[PDB]
């Protein structure tokens, strides 16, 4: 229920670093998380032409072939599995638009598939990783801004914390996230989380 | 309006070949000419595990991959573009289904896009394919059945013909219609008719 498709504890436990990938709207973020919890890299971009109306695929196509070529490789791309179903129409455009950034996301970073048949493309699932950080008010979740903040602006450092950031990376973060932060760009937030969360859950249990 | 994204007339003038798909909840066609509008090949999937319930992206991906896997190299890919709003709610799993084969046909079927930005998947209008084959009574169109029994079928030979299977193939396209003449295979009709509608519409003016 965690992850899907099915991928064996063999390949989850020897992976060497994800692509933890969360998308709304408006905006898509992603990190880069080696096995080591180091941030390797951690960006988001407002991909504002989408959801204006129509669901154009070529549109679709230009904006996310645009998003992974800045990409590093990693052994796996981890998206959001949320609980959005069916049963109610007034949520139709946004779960429409889920399923289509999910369906080429899976599709352009599955790229040895047709050779190998491996699945390296993956979705979490958003409850459970809700649930991890105790984040849930009712069934839904809040928002991660205050504990990434921590992560990032903690001032102790004298224990082994649950996520690294590297020393050229760690000011250029510190100013990503204050000067996107009157913006509350929860997409940059669940993206980190979800790759700590990914570790903690699936490769070292 | 006929065709979506825009190409430049060179480019539509210069195709050598192309592919027809036309794909419904149940099974999905193809038909591959050439712009002599020789059928080099024209076939449909038996049956798929899609469409039973859920939307799963790794299924979507596994079934995908394994359609184009058997399709030949062309200059475009040409997909149906039908008329599904999304303010229709009623049919909100059909336009789900087909928004994210369209996805992934666009997604997978572009493997230089990447590189050049040339879009090579297209999305051609089902209801002005219905027009110019007069196939429509009010705006809903007709099976295109009688059309491609005639096509395939033509003993008179006083008119030239708007579309040619080659010798070695019109032996199994005959056997390949009737067949299929008891069951639902409007797809396969569909693929081809928009294949020739593709010509006569962009590429001869």
């Amino acid at each position: 229920k965690l992850l899907k498709p099915d991928i064996e504890r063999e390949r989850l436990k020897a992976v060497n670093s994800i692509i933890s990938i969360v998308f709304g709207t408006r905006r898509i973020a992603w990190a880069h998380l080696d096995r080591k919890l180091t941030v390797l890299d951690w960006q988001q971009s407002d991909r504002w032409s989408l959801m204006r109306g129509i669901y154009s695929s070529s549109v679709y196509l230009e904006e996310i072939s645009s998003i992974i070529s800045k990409m590093p490789k990693a052994d796996f791309y981890v998206l959001e599995k949320t609980g959005l179903s069916i049963q109610n129409s007034s949520l139709f455009p946004i779960l429409l638009h889920f399923h289509i950034m999910e369906a080429m996301l899976y599709a352009l970073l599955n790229k040895t598939f047709a050779q190998d048949g491996q699945h390296q493309v993956l979705s979490m699932n958003r409850n459970a990783v809700g649930k991890h950080f105790e984040l849930m008010i009712g069934d839904s979740r809040t928002s991660g801004k205050e504990l990434v903040k921590q992560f990032l602006f903690d001032s102790i450092l004298k224990a082994d914390p649950r996520v690294f950031f590297p020393s050229d990376k760690i000011v250029h973060y510190r100013q990503m996230f204050l000067s996107t932060e009157l913006q509350r760009v929860e997409e940059l937030y669940d993206s980190l989380l979800q790759a700590i969360a990914f570790y903690e859950l699936a490769v070292f249990d």
